[PDB]
């Protein structure tokens, strides 16, 4: 139905914020949830963020997600990078079927 | 909600049948889909088997998924391995808040 497409790999210093960008290729990014998922080097993927903007208990509130229905975008900002914040970022959303479609991932690098 | 334990790392020949599972730690596994994603190295997850046994057009026949109910377990099988199959593998399924569950990935390698 469309694909998600991501902001490039970032580098970032340690205590900075990172924003990584989803832009969903055709329909409105507004039209189905978005979600967030880290991949720590070697590990599975994990929730940061669902339905937009929600924290998974135990997620702490440096993350964040946004919608930016101008840019037909969702966003993911981390605060206070910590160096095990360093993962693999995808969004991932539904299409109408409810099929589930992934972007293609930004790797976050902690200088 | 539940966790999905999959099963341990395999190095399989080519042309030969390998078989990874996913159990879920409570409730039944046939009450909610079940997924597999195929995550190839360096690249994002994409889907192999959806709705439990469904291949996406494009994948080809030799994977095929199915359910166990009496072991609480989901299973990807692929055929004639191929060199191209290595790959971490990912079962995934949904709580009833439809929240998503992802299983800790199951590496293929293939000799
Ligand atoms: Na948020």
């Amino acid at each position: 139905n469309f694909m998600l497409t991501q902001s490039h790999s970032v580098s970032e210093s340690p205590g900075k914020t990172v924003t990584i960008s989803c832009t969903r290729s055709s329909g409105s990014i507004a039209s189905n949830y978005v979600q967030w998922y880290q991949q720590r080097p070697g590990s599975s993927p994990t929730t940061v963020i669902y339905e937009d903007n929600q924290r998974p208990s135990g997620v702490p509130d440096r993350f964040s997600g946004s919608i930016d229905s101008s840019s037909n975008s969702a966003s993911l900002t981390i605060s206070g990078l910590k160096t095990e914040d360093e993962a693999d970022y995808y969004c991932q959303s539904y299409d109408s079927s409810n099929h589930v479609v992934f972007g293609g991932g930004t790797k976050l690098t902690v200088l």
